[PDB]
């Protein structure tokens, strides 16, 4: 509403898959940095049943204006269709860090 | 003001977190709850510096369901005033956002 | 957005540093609470190689009003010139928790 930069969260099934997508996304300079956490548990339902995946969390720091491309790359590379993939607004931070994200970006 | 929220919260151990996540998703109040591995919280209680081990939770949900998610989690939580904070979702993969929406009846 | 309170994400090169900065933050009463997670893997470019460091993740919960001092403190204690340090807006939560945050920052 509308922020210059975005914090994206996702998960991969797997930490090798997370790594592949991560590095792709950094080589291409679509994201300045991707963080891959240690395994999380996701509880959801499908669709009358309560489900329990063991997953790998990813945080993507980026420019909003690069969002559609990142979405496309990540989701294309992800084994599921309909992966967790959500964005929250970056609303401030250390200026020179914020500017690095911006400078690194292929705009 | 967003259609959807990312909620951060903390439980004292994995067992209480998992049984709160299950409730919240059985109740169709959250589409998905993520439980992380343990996490060190540092905070001041007696004007003294404390260190609890906790498990972190992320809840993806519709803003409209927030009051119920709040109460559910807070009543079930052992602490009087636990950590519970809302963050805006302002984008994502459409079919994923849609699956969150579809999944609350309201 | 212009929120009362922020969620800040940041990162330290190891847990001892995270602890040291956490402690400072909490004993200065700049942040009511600070969360140090278990290691994460950060992927980013430097000198146009693809790097991955293991890092310790931090969440800071605070009043937007304290922000300038938190940034100042965290950035200067951090060993890198340009640490990861971003804020996202808190737009809601358990009233008495947000209060507690509000009350723990001396006025």
């Amino acid at each position: 509403y509308k922020p210059e930069q975005l914090l994206i969260f996702t998960t991969c099934p797997d930490a090798d898959i997370a790594c592949r997508i991560a590095t792709a996304l950094v080589e291409a300079k679509l994201a300045a940095c991707v963080q891959i956490g240690q395994a999380v548990e996701s509880i959801y339902q499908w669709d009358n049943n309560i489900c329990q995946s063991h997953e790998v969390p990813m945080q993507i720091k980026c420019m909003t204006t690069d969002y559609p491309a990142i979405e496309q790359l990540v989701i294309t590379m992800h084994p599921y269709e309909v992966p967790e993939f959500i964005a929250t607004p970056i609303i401030g931070g250390f200026g020179p860090y914020l500017q690095w994200i911006k400078d690194n970006s292929p705009s």
